[PDB]
């Protein structure tokens, strides 16, 4: 029974999963946190953190490989999948990693300096430790490459796009792609004749319009700062307002970039938490700013769901996914009730059901548009691409 | 026959109109251009520019008053209407100008330093030259004050809103208000039970959602930089992208603010013109970048029209207004065809009709939503507020 090793290298951690090729089931999962710091530890399935002390990306991947060996599945690793943050314009699909690909990843790495260079460090490590294993790169931007110029061009001077490559790229592509495929089965839709809106709500929040199997619009921009308001991210923000704050408080562009990424969003408005479970409980206890943060969060999602619907000839489905989208009974209902204009009617018995019920339809019968919850599986989608590319001569 | 003098003071010009109280008809109109410069001239109805040479706001208003006297209508001026750019949170409706109002205008003037201080200079001048005449302030933001916190709060730290007043204000309020009123008559709608989308396309471009006579969402933000892409303005732009350009080109926040306001938008993408008539002709001659600029322009309008529709319980009408919205047969159709999801069908015979046909319905019969063109009259709306306030004890 061969397996796929899925690796996601962040700036501060390394997340990994081992999926069984036969059933696409998770056999092992873990996180190597506190990366590049003075203290680095490795937890597997939450099985008590084991430290390495001042360890790098290569040493951490070697520790995971040693734990991979302790369970006798090292020689069973047939494929290695790498999650890549930014693929620029060069990558439209998942590819088998070669010297050419690496060079191309380094080319578009300036577009995401924090995340993309960390991905390359993971590629270099896995190459060193598993050279006779086929390795695959899956890009978080590639799905959105089917966008037309009108959908990705910014109203900036053309030169920024042609010379520097300033345009909408969009993220959560792997998730949007996975959820799309599942929606055609759950809603019983013909891919070649369909219009979906996928709402990935969780860590980061993004919307995607999927027309006839292709991504036609997405809420995130060149960076994950554009679009929906998030946990700590501001979302859509007037540049004039940002320029006004820079003059009135005397802050640098770096200072405001810190504020927008880490001090804003749900955390910013409420002044309490970035976690939704905390804010839901706070509002339940009569916290006004927690109510406002959630109400604003809901509003901007509804605004973008209806907004992205314009890039469709016909609206068949709205799919909720991600940590928030799969679990929050409240957020789903408030968003759908905010979208009464589109002729949606919700089934509250179905919307009450917890995530254990998996891929479920939550809209009632008289509804013009089918509303559904589909749990996203980014690890399975990476594995599926890897399995497909595992049958290929390179 | 008493008259209303309407004054709009920009940073570089003074636009004025004299409307007859009885019929709300324009009797005289002119522009004093090149304000505060070494050479300032005054044109009335395009009746050959007459220079004053190095003239200020008070001297220019005195020249208009002298030309007002030459036509024997100085003693006929019953009311003076002032267009004010930014009213902050303090002004929800048009008011009679007193010492209190002036102080309050200066309070919120930091929110629009370029335009708002010029408005005060016009107020000071008209006070000096017409002290026994009732004077009224009409605010370009006041109509959007009915917005709920979820619609105007940014995903920034709460402190920026509470201390500095960073929130969505929105503009074109006078136009959105005027067009709304007219729509209830043209579409035969009950104000208290209606949902409209008003698309003001022209100089600046903004969208407004009008639920039951009240503004519930608007595309422009704290500054007119947010929302739709415009002639020279970028519109919605990823802050992460703007921060990325600042690092890669080594430009100041002031440099990028210049680029976004004057070098971007339709002019930015095409690299040709901010004027739509030029770009329409250019695309007709096979100019690709003029086609892209227009296609992108259309796309962002459709995205925001459908987006703002979420803030409505029911969509009754989409109204096109402004220089572009009233005249561009192409832009109207491309936008409506982009909004096929909402179930709109256009009557192309009606959409062909030039602006001379005034307030006209452009959608066919099977259409789910009525599409119409209503010419905006910001001068008439200012006069109407002034006439109403002219019957009041102060
Ligand atoms: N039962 C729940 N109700 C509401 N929000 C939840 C729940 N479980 C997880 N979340 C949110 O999901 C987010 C995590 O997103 P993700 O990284 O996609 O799992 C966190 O910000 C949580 O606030
Ligand atoms: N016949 C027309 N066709 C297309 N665009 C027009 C036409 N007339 C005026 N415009 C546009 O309207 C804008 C002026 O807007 P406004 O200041 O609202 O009159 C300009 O940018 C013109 O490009």
């Amino acid at each position: 029974f061969p397996v796929v090793l899925v690796i996601n290298c962040g700036s501060s951690s390394i997340k990994f999963s081992v999926l069984d090729v036969a059933t696409c089931d998770v056999l092992m999962a873990g996180i190597a946190d506190g990366m590049n710091t003075e203290n680095a530890f490795l937890s597997i399935n939450g099985d008590k953190p084991i430290n390495l002390a001042h360890s790098n990306y290569e040493d951490a991947l070697k520790a995971i490989a040693f734990e991979l060996e302790k369970r006798d599945l090292t020689d069973s690793v047939a494929l290695i999948g790498h999650r890549i943050a930014h693929g620029g314009e060069l990558f439209t699909q998942s590819v088998i990693i070669t010297d050419e690909i690496i060079d191309n990843i380094r080319r578009v790495s300036p577009l995401a300096p924090l995340h993309n260079y960390a991905n390359l460090s993971g590629i270099d490590a896995a190459r060193h430790l598993f050279p006779a294993v086929r390795q695959v790169a899956v890009f978080d931007t590639s799905f959105h490459q089917t966008l037309a110029p009108e959908a990705y061009l910014y109203g900036l001077p053309w030169e920024y796009f042609s010379s520097l490559g300033v345009r909408r790229y969009g993220f959560h592509g792997t998730s949007h792609r996975y959820v799309s495929r599942r929606a055609y089965e759950l809603l019983d839709l013909d891919e070649k004749d369909s219009g979906l809106i996928v709402a990935h709500l969780g860590n980061g929040a993004s919307i995607c319009a999927v027309r006839n199997g292709q991504s036609v619009d997405t809420s995130m921009g060149m960076t994950p700062l554009e679009g929906l308001m998030m946990g700590t991210r501001s979302g859509d923000v007037d540049f004039g307002a940002m320029a006004w704050i820079a003059k009135e408080t005397g802050q640098t562009l770096s200072d405001l970039e810190r504020v927008v990424n880490k001090e804003s969003g749900l955390l910013g408005i409420s002044g309490l938490s970035s976690d939704l479970r905390v804010l839901e409980k706070a509002w339940h206890e009569g916290h006004e700013r927690a109510r406002l943060a959630i109400k604003t969060f809901v509003h901007r999602i509804a605004r973008h769901i209806a907004g992205h619907a314009a890039s469709l000839h016909r609206l068949d489905g709205i799919i909720f996914t991600g940590g928030i989208g799969e679990n929050s009974v409240l957020i789903r209902q408030l968003v759908i009730e905010h979208l009464g204009v589109l002729g949606l009617t919700l089934d509250v018995e179905m919307n009450k059901q917890p995530n254990s019920h998996g891929e479920r339809i939550i809209s009632a019968n008289p509804s013009q548009v089918i509303c559904a919850v589909i749990p996203t599986n980014e690890e399975k989608m990476i594995a599926l691409d890897a399995i497909h590319l595992g049958n290929v001569k390179a």
